[PDB]
């Protein structure tokens, strides 16, 4: 038994609610939030600027020390640094970016790296501003993750596409 509350249930291990991630992580202080970096770290818009802005910007300061002393993350890499108010750790993933032309096979290995960790709250990789369908990311995630994993999805128009199309 776990505090997350109001998910859909959609698999064994898959949940998902439209919720604001940053409200979410506030409230349930998850182990793990994951969130949706690029290789730089640079926590500017989307999902990153959103949970960097809630931390005050620590998260980007923690970063911009970690990218100094080991350079940039793959595509399809991750990084764990700490949560800040927002949760113990911060699972910092980089899904392929649509918008920079990156192979969106890289998917798959972007969501390999929350096996590593039994309970995460999550977004939907490469969705948003890293201009992929959420409803293939949703498939990926699904077909790759095998931890728990709670999704929340921002838009409530396209939760409700993701849940009335989800097989």
């Amino acid at each position: 038994v776990n505090s997350f509350s109001g998910y859909l249930k959609l698999t064994d291990n898959v949940y998902i609610k439209n919720a604001d991630i940053v409200e979410e992580a506030k409230k349930v202080k998850p182990t793990v939030v994951v969130n949706a970096a690029n290789v730089y770290l640079k926590h500017g818009g989307g999902v990153a600027g959103a949970l960097n802005k809630a931390t005050n910007n620590a998260m980007q300061v923690e970063s911009d020390d970690y990218i100094a002393t080991n350079g940039p993350l793959k595509v399809g890499g991750s990084c764990v640094l700490s949560g800040h108010n927002l949760a113990k750790h911060c699972l910092h993933v980089v899904g392929p970016n649509v918008n920079k032309g990156e192979d969106i096979q890289l998917l798959k290995s972007a969501y390999e790296n929350f096996n590593q960790h039994e309970v995460l709250l999550a977004p939907l990789l490469s969705a948003g501003i890293f201009g992929a369908d959420p409803i293939h990311s949703l498939r990926v995630c699904v077909d790759t993750v095998r931890t728990n994993v709670y999704l929340a999805v921002f838009d409530k128009n396209l939760y409700d596409k993701l849940v009335s199309s989800f097989l």
